[PDB]
């Protein structure tokens, strides 16, 4: 399914998707750009929509 990522920092915000039904897969995108722009915080997923979020 069409995944959503909302990445948090400070201010800017930045997003990511990915279509799976493999959530874990998604998860990998997330964290293959939250750690490729982002540097770590707290990871959180949405199963109502399914989407990923992260806050620092």
């Amino acid at each position: 399914t069409t995944y959503k990522l909302i990445l948090n920092l400070k201010q800017a915000k930045e997003e990511a998707i990915k279509e799976a039904v493999d959530a874990g897969i998604a998860e990998k995108y997330f964290k293959l750009i939250a750690n490729a722009k982002t540097v770590e915080g707290v990871w959180t997923y949405k199963d109502e929509i399914k989407t990923f979020t992260v806050t620092e």
